[PDB]
């Protein structure tokens, strides 16, 4: 990118607003990086919760960082510290850039100008936030120079500090970027920053603030206000139907109703250094051979906790369950059954499936089903084993929605209307929005307490396998509490001789595993940081 290029190379470029443009979308590129949204970040650093698991019943090869049994050396949480920092670095390029510049533009392209250094700042806040959130103690790289200064000079901020640095670089893309649909300067905003993302992210932002490990309870205030803005401006929505968010996202139909954050990966081919494609749909696939000159294979290496599917299976009417939880794998010649056996019929492998004593061995391997290339896709592009045009939505509306449900219940002390209103259209989606609402709907009466837990338990249903559960369990404080109940729970569902799968439970650690460690090579280069608790 923009880091590789030299001074005098970047003094003659963005002279204008469309040159600006291409330097900006070098900054979102850095999302499509496999340390990034393409594997780390979306799929391999999420693992490990009361939902989901790595396959196997160990903790060797890919299998180390889901099950916390890995080390301050471990490659890929350096791949990612990196990647973050590159992309901040481009991003404050940009902004150094264009600051530079803006004067000398157009009167319409000062004004692309100001949206651009907007969708900058909340990449930026964006690669910050998940800075402070995984690794909790991190530098604030303010300009491309500091980059260059010798390591000794690096110390930590407060996580505080951090925030407050991602606070104002939303608040300002908050102020200036359009809400997507009344955009009528960029001729496309398709997977770009648009004022609803801004909204929505910083939501969350401040709803982290409030919980572990800032604690900073203030925030809650500020998640709701900031949500209130964005579900009054009526410019956001629900889809319709739970399963066209899946449709879209695998087959590259951007539809900025509920999509607000979303990674878009597409490349016709394969056989490039730097292809922006991801492994999504592959990694956390639904188990699939591959097909010669057909199919590539997915390796589906996503497992779903079963007593979360028993949870979830005591809410019959809920359209959601089958569409994020697939039960099944698709075989050279059909879709089958995880628990069919070699003497099953479809009858008997359907008994088995219902019946929580029986098969519980291969019921450990089911998977995701949002991901579901060979359900969704459409189109015929690429044959691999690994990578996909599949996209990943990083920030969804109903995420929102819920969120502001949860803060409002935070700062109130208590559900209101509004908190009801906006956890019901989540509910009533995800029933199918069913004529009557009287059960689908979250009952009046609940307390700060249970509706808590109702909240809690909405982002499970709402929002599975996209990456939350493991963040939303440390906020609250939970995580070492949730891997251990997990544990004991699958213990209560086995009737088999051994041990239901569950190896992040031997590994996690509490006071340790809530967040990564600082890289250990950045560790060895920067004499006054301190490495994380119990790291
Ligand atoms: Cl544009
Ligand atoms: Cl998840
Ligand atoms: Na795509
Ligand atoms: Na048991």
């Amino acid at each position: 990118g923009e880091e590789t290029r030299t001074e005098v190379e970047k003094k003659n470029y963005m002279n204008n607003a469309e040159e600006a443009k291409d330097v900006l979308l070098g900054v979102y590129r850095t999302n499509t990086l496999d340390a990034m949204y393409g594997y780390y970040l979306s799929i391999l650093f999420n693992l490990g919760t009361d939902i989901s698991q790595v396959e196997g019943s160990g903790n060797e090869n890919f299998r180390i960082i889901p099950t916390n049994s890995f080390p301050t050396t471990q490659s890929e949480v350096q791949q990612t510290w990196a990647a973050l920092y590159t992309g901040i670095y481009r991003a404050n390029d940009f902004l150094e850039r264009i600051s530079n510049k803006i004067g000398s533009y157009t009167t319409t392209d000062k004004k692309l100008a100001t949206l651009y250094i907007a969708e900058a700042r909340a990449l930026r806040g964006m690669f910050y936030f998940e800075l402070v959130r995984r690794f909790g103690n991190v530098v604030l790289m303010t300009s491309t120079q500091m980059s260059n200064q010798n390591p000794a000079t690096y110390v930590q901020s407060a996580p505080e500090k951090v925030y407050e640095y991602i606070e104002d670089d939303l608040l300002y893309a908050c102020d200036i970027l359009p809400y997507a649909t009344d955009d009528q300067y960029r001729e496309s905003n398709d997977y770009r920053f648009s004022k609803g993302a801004a909204l929505g992210l910083l939501t969350k932002v401040y709803a982290t603030w409030a919980g572990y490990p800032v604690k900073d309870e203030s925030k809650w205030e500020a998640a709701a206000k900031t949500a209130r803005i964005l579900v009054e401006s009526g410019k956001h929505g629900l889809l319709k139907d739970y399963e066209q968010l899946w449709k879209n996202t695998c087959n590259g139909t951007w539809d900025p109703t509920e999509s607000l954050i979303e990674i878009s990966f597409y490349s016709p081919t394969v056989s490039g250094n730097s292809d922006p494609v991801g492994r999504i749909g592959k990694w956390n696939g639904v188990k699939t051979t591959a097909i010669a000159g057909v199919r590539g294979s997915c390796a589906a290496n996503v497992k779903v906790v079963h007593t979360f599917v028993l949870d979830w299976r005591e809410d019959v009417s809920d359209i959601r369950r089958d569409l994020s939880i697939a039960n099944y794998q698709y075989t050279d010649t059909k879709k089958s059954l995880w628990v069919a056996g070699a003497s099953d019929t479809d009858e008997s492998a359907a008994e088995k499936d219902a019946d929580p004593t029986k098969a519980q061995k291969n019921k450990q391997n089911y998977t995701p089903a949002k991901w579901d290339i060979q359900k969704y896709v459409t189109t015929n592009s690429f044959i691999n084993n690994d990578k996909s045009n599949v996209n990943w939505y990083f920030l969804r509306y109903a995420d929102v929605l819920l969120l502001y449900a949860e803060a409002l219940n935070e700062w109130k002390h208590g559900p209101d209307a509004e908190a009801y209103n906006a956890i019901n259209a989540v509910r009533r989606r995800g029933y199918g929005n069913p004529s009557n609402t009287s059960a689908c709907d979250l009952p009046q009466g609940l307390d700060e307490t249970s509706f808590r837990e109702a909240v809690r338990k909405e982002r499970s249903y709402e929002l599975s396998f996209e990456g939350h559960r493991r963040q939303d369990l440390i906020r609250w404080g939970i995580y070492y509490k949730t891997v251990q109940a997990t544990a004991k729970e699958l213990g209560y569902w086995w009737e088999g001789t051994g041990s239901p799968n569950y190896s992040v439970a031997t590994y996690t650690e509490e006071g340790k595993h809530e967040l990564f460690p600082i890289p250990q090579r950045d560790m060895d280069l920067c004499i006054q940081f301190n490495q994380n608790p119990k790291w």
